[PDB]
DNA sequence: GCCG
DNA sequence: CAGTAC
DNA sequence: CGGCGGTACTG
């Protein structure tokens, strides 16, 4: 974790995502972390320009700031980033309208509050907006697991409840708290989302919903807020996902992450002819779904070597 | 932005 | 669908 | 030249 560079192609990188560049931004976050990820710090255009994820306009760039300090392009960036960046960070806002709202004039939360249109989504989000741009400490993020598996178990306690993402992969905080939910028997998981948010609802965990098609019976996802109960609590952002059984090992693969790591692999498998989802790892363009009773299997079939959870932390 |  | 989200 | 993971709600 050694290189100065990267400090100043974030900037860039922010910079074009808030504005909707989004396939620009990649290639930066790409070339960011090859920077993240060597040994020496590089000093030869040719010795930046053969790492994978640096081509030339990037070397360019590493060659800037090598052999002056600075990054010019940082002294152009276009006046509207910071507002961008304050508007799309509103849950259920993202570039498009975040750049709608900038063209409309706004340039404060509380233009938002006063003027903007917000869907009912964004009104949630923009209601808890220092809170969601917080991290948790994970033992809080243990406490909220807990309560949705004790929830979860009282109406079926064969029910399997696992806290995945930053969680499992080990953070000391948490964006959110991210639990995943199957059933052993490969049945008991169907529909139970009604059951399980209406308990929760009983006692006052839940404060909001975000996403949560509950009138259909094939619901996969809930994402809302809770927030525990007692003084000192701030509102959290809680996803539950419901899978069967026979799509655990793939489901917790995915919801583990990271969202980096779910990419790189997932990239590779096609390079196999292979395709690997949330729901199976599949073969070439329907195909066939491999088995993969664990997630050691999937990584197997991908001629990989098993990665424990924090390794995953990209 | 990067890569094939 | 486009937007936003995981 | 043109894709870059693959998928689930919302309105
Ligand atoms: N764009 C994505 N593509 C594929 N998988 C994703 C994507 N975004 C999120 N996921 C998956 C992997 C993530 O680890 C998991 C949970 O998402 P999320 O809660 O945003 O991240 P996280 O739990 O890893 O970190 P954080 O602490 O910020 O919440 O869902
Ligand atoms: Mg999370
Ligand atoms: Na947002
Ligand atoms: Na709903």
């Amino acid at each position: 974790h050694n290189l100065h560079i990267t400090e100043k192609l974030e900037v860039l990188a922010k910079a074009y995502s808030v504005q909707g560049d989004k396939w620009r931004a990649l290639g930066y976050a790409k070339a960011i972390n090859a920077l993240k990820s060597f040994h020496k710090p590089v000093t030869s255009y040719q010795e930046a320009c053969s790492i994978p994820g640096i081509g030339k306009r990037m070397a360019e760039k590493i060659i800037e700031i090598l052999e002056s300090g600075h990054l010019r392009k940082l002294d152009h960036i276009s006046e509207s980033v910071p507002v961008l960046e304050l508007f799309s960070n509103i849950w259920g806002a993202g570039t498009k309208t975040a750049q709608m709202w900038y063209q409309q004039g706004f340039r404060s939360l509380e233009d938002i509050r006063s003027q903007a249109s917000l869907t009912t989504q964004q009104a949630i989000g923009l209601k808890h907006y220092s809170d969601f741009l917080e991290r948790m400490p994970r033992e809080e993020a243990t406490e909220i697991e807990q309560t949705v598996q004790k929830a979860a178990q009282a109406f079926n306690s064969g029910l399997l409840c696992v806290a995945c993402g930053s969680y499992r992969r080990g953070k000391a905080t948490c964006g959110d708290v991210d639990v995943l939910i199957t059933h052993p028997d490969g049945r008991s998981h169907r529909g139970i989302f009604s059951r399980l948010l209406d308990s929760l609802r009983q006692e006052g965990f839940l404060t909001d919903d975000l996403v949560s098609q509950e009138e259909n019976g094939q619901q996969q996802k809930y994402l809302g807020v809770c927030r525990l109960p007692g003084p000192g609590r701030r509102h959290r952002r809680l996803d539950i996902i419901v899978v069967p059984y026979s799509e655990f090992a793939c489901a917790l693969l995915y919801f583990t992450g990271s969202a980096h790591f779910n990419r790189s692999m997932r990239a590779l498998a096609k390079t196999k002819g292979m395709s690997l989802s949330e729901h199976a790892l599949s073969t070439a363009v329907p195909g066939r779904v491999l088995p993969t009773p664990t997630e050691k299997d999937v990584f197997r079939l991908l001629g990989l070597p098993y990665r424990e959870p924090a390794e995953r932390d990209w």
